[PDB]
């Protein structure tokens, strides 16, 4: 058994073990907070978040579950996965906290390292990742539903990973990226959601400006349709609340705009794959695999090296269990981990 070891980080005690070596902290995660660290065994820098009081709830112990699941499914470059997991406890009856350990990444892409501003070349890499790992994740029925620039992992190479995705039950989130069925609680929509965000990403990476800074999410909605055009009836069969709908018919008509005026002096590949992206009507919106063969990506594009995942056994997301029953899942979760080898890639 390895020595733990406590250090104070964030106002509160973390246990790790002797492995990682010089924490220090690099933001909240989603449900926890994170640390930069060295790897002694490896020469690895990796990031190791501390999950928040993960069986303090029902809640609390669901999502645990969920995300230690999700991440042991997620090997993909371009999504966050895990190189180990651990905890303090030497039993289930000791079992209160857990830790999840990946790559260190440095930054988000708001804090893309860059020169000035960024080239259409290097726009098309980090869109590319995101559709890359995008097509990983809903190849297995995952679905981001918040994807925007504080949700996506940079290194100093630009490389980029999907983080944070896939709850069920309830800070201030900004709503800017997300897609127009999920900020106004549509009562059906698809995997596309994610696909609008990124259209949303790209836009800004291009002008420099957020697309749709509404300051509440009926400005946020007059934003949008000011760019893409007043919805016909048929998007009105989405919408649960008639005064919504009411409200949404009610708005004068407005005309697409034609987006080679709206980003002026983009490649025109980036603006046509815009426009497929940032579409209403979410069975038109093109698909995350459907985007990474078009050709604003032909440099990058390599279909050896897109690849899909294993199935993913979402049943569970379905039951009410006890407490003790999802501490239990998620302590055989910890113990059953196994660590990937260092190097899994081999040229191609
Ligand atoms: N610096 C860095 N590098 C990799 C990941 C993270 C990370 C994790 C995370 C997830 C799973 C895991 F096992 C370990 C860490 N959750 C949030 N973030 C950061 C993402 C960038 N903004 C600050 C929080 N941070
Ligand atoms: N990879 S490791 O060497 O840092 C490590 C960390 C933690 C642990 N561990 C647990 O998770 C439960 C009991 C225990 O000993 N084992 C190895
Ligand atoms: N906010 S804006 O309308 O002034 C604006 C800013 C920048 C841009 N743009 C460029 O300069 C290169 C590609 C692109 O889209 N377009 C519009
Ligand atoms: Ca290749
Ligand atoms: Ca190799
Ligand atoms: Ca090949």
């Amino acid at each position: 058994r390895p020595t733990f070891y406590r250090q104070e980080l964030n106002k509160t005690i973390w246990e790790v073990p002797e492995r990682y070596q010089n924490l220090s902290p690099v933001g909240s995660g989603a449900y926890g907070s994170v640390c930069a660290a060295f790897d002694t065994k490896t020469g690895h820098r990796v990031a190791v978040k501390k999950l928040s009081r993960p069986f303090q709830s029902i809640i609390h112990a669901k999502r645990t579950y969920r995300e230690l699941r999700l991440l042991k499914h997620m090997k993909h470059e371009n999504v966050i996965g895990l190189l180990d997991v651990f905890t303090p406890a030497r039993s289930l009856e000791e079992f209160n906290d857990v830790y999840l350990v990946t790559h260190l990444m440095g930054a988000d892409l708001n804090n893309i390292v860059k020169c000035q501003k960024l080239t259409d070349d290097h726009v098309q890499f980090l869109i590319y990742q995101i559709l890359r790992g995008l097509k990983y994740i809903h190849s297995a029925d995952i679905i981001h539903r918040d994807l925007k620039p504080s949700n996506l992992a940079v290194n100093e190479d630009s490389e980029l990973k999907i983080l944070d995705f896939g709850a069920r039950h309830t800070y201030v989130a900004t709503r800017w990226y997300r897609a127009p069925e999920i900020m106004l609680n549509w009562m059906h929509y698809n995997q596309t959601v994610d696909i609008w965000s990124v259209g949303c990403i790209m836009a800004e990476l291009l002008t420099g400006r957020t697309l749709f800074p509404g300051t509440d999410h009926i400005d946020q909605l007059k934003l949008i349709l000011r760019l893409v055009g007043t919805p016909g009836a048929e998007l009105l069969k989405k919408i649960s609340s008639e005064s919504a709908r009411n409200y949404i018919q009610s708005l004068a008509q407005m005309p697409k705009m034609n987006f080679a005026n709206v980003f002026i002096g983009a490649n025109p590949l980036a603006v046509d794959l815009l426009e497929k992206m940032l579409v209403l009507d979410s069975d038109k919106r093109i698909t995350a695999a459907q985007a990474l063969a078009h050709a604003y990506f032909a440099q990058y594009h390599d279909p050896d090296d897109e690849p899909v995942a294993d199935p993913y056994d979402q049943s569970f997301e379905s039951r009410d269990l006890l407490i003790d029953e999802w501490k239990s899942l998620t302590y055989d979760e910890v113990i059953s981990f196994v660590p990937p080898p260092l190097d899994q890639e081999e040229m191609e």
